[PDB]
């Protein structure tokens, strides 16, 4: 499995937007899907 | 013909208000009319 990331998180508020308000904003982004599929074997219930 | 204008071009990003997005704002400004009324003679093609 390998995982794919950006090391931080980017955070920005804004009492721009909303007057009285904050609305703290904020994001990382990662994703990842199995590189290897020999290296993952599962345990069905079924038969 | 004479031309006003500011000799730049200001760009605003707004990370606030349209939030997943970035949102350059950029505005020059920039004015004119004719300032010599004998200098410019113009072709109608009806009569």
């Amino acid at each position: 499995y390998t995982i794919a990331e950006r090391p931080d998180l980017r955070v920005l508020r804004d009492p721009f937007s909303a007057k009285p308000h904050v609305l703290f904003y904020a994001s990382k982004r990662v994703g990842g899907d199995v590189s290897d599929f020999a290296a993952i074997k599962l345990l069905k219930f079924a038969a």
